[PDB]
């Protein structure tokens, strides 16, 4: 990746949140500036990973990473700002609103970057509506929505027990004690895009959910159901190929 | 003249900006995502005036023209249930965008405003609000394609303060189709400075009108020797947009 100096990027309003991260909107051109917290070199170095991954890869469907700027304890990934942010947010503001042709348009663009990946051999570990980033909302007619995939933050790998109980329903259950999980998360994913961003899912509940071997609730358009259903088996080798999922979307 | 829209039909969503005389809002048409304009609390004359607009734009049928679904009567109020463009008003962006905007991007957005206006001389219909705003964009491209937004309030109806603050789009005879031909010659110059229109107070921007000053020649010289001739005091010297899409080409 490349490196960005404090000299270079103007900090402004925090838009929010991200695992071990506050979200800034800055400028650089405008950006998104990924402020990591005071952390462990572990953290810092799954950090680092995701600004590497992210600097190698090339798609529509996927946000732009400009760098990381790295002084002192502080660790900045400077992204790409997308002008309607986070997908989830969105369907919540317009729920019962959202017409299902416009769902099937964002699951083939979420599936054409995750099978980009694929092909790849690359994981993503973090797909999930807040992941999906509105760049056209595709309201006007004649017009569809245009979706870019955020970065997956810090790396799963360098994450607690207790922040993967907070990734549950996305989070793959192998995880909680591989291109597999994406397809998980992307079905995770699917079921929150049709219940208006409203997820399938306290911390112990959702623990005892995965121990448990329970399934994620059926989507509310049948046309999601049978791939859902394919995307959610506790069997990560039986899970079908983004190949075959954006084939028969 | 008009369709009638019922308020069971229109869903008000939020406020975009303010017109003359008006509130503009975001909203739905059972579902159509509408643009909402809603009258200030208005005499007879005015509400006439905003009605004339509606029946002259529901008449009207042009690609560069924006569609008008109806009108609604809600208590005081007068909604215009008019089109939903994605990227609104183009001064709005132009100034976002401002250094980052090619010369041949701004010719598309003049030759496509100048065949709407030309559809509108040909039936010797008159806009009386040809500016920036009222420029919207159905797509950016980065070719560009706009829409020309109804004129709302019709000129006519407006008070000396409200035609002093239109200037420099107004045309100075309003202080007749010649009067579009100023308009449009006063937002290639919008549209040149990136948003930034030429031209300070009411009393200094009537004073420049009374004293018979003229505008700023453009950034660009290609549009140089149209818009002297578009932003003459002279209403009938002014050229045709028969003769001034001709010479965009
Ligand atoms: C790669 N860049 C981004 O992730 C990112 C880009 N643009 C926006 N735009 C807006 O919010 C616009 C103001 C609406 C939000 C973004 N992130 C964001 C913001 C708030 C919380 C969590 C996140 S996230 C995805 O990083 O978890
Ligand atoms: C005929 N319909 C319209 O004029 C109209 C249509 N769509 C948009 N879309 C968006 O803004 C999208 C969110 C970007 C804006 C519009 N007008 C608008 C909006 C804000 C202030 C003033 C006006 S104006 C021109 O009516 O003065």
């Amino acid at each position: 990746f490349h490196r960005v100096d404090q000299k270079e990027i103007t900090q402004l309003s925090h838009l929010g949140q991200g695992t071990r991260t506050n979200v800034y909107e800055g400028r650089l051109l405008r950006v998104v500036l990924k402020v990591l917290d005071p952390s462990h070199h572990d953290i810092a170095l799954a950090f680092y990973e995701t600004a590497s991954l992210m600097s190698q890869v090339s798609h529509t469907h996927l946000a732009f990473v400009h760098g990381v700027c790295v002084r002192g304890p502080e660790n900045i990934m400077v992204t790409e700002y997308v002008e309607h942010g986070p997908l989830d947010v969105w369907l919540r503001r317009e729920r019962g609103h959202v017409p299902m042709a416009w769902k099937m348009v964002v699951a083939q663009q979420l599936a054409s970057a995750l099978s980009y990946l694929e092909n790849k051999n690359l994981v993503h570990g973090n797909v999930c509506g807040r992941n999906i980033l509105l760049a056209r909302l595709g309201l006007a007619e004649g017009t569809s929505p245009f979706i870019k995939l955020s970065d997956p933050g810090v790396g799963l790998g360098a994450l607690s027990r207790e922040e993967r109980v907070e990734r549950i329903p996305w989070l793959a259950p192998e995880c909680l004690p591989s291109t597999a999980m994406d397809k998980w998360g992307f079905g995770a994913t699917l079921l929150e895009i049709c219940f208006d961003g409203e997820a399938p899912l306290s911390p112990s509940e959702k623990e005892h959910f995965y121990q448990r071997q329970h399934r994620l609730p059926e989507p509310s358009c049948p046309q999601l159901a049978t791939l859902t259903s394919q995307c959610l088996t506790y069997e990560p080798t039986q899970r079908p190929s983004f190949r075959t999922i954006l084939r028969d979307l």
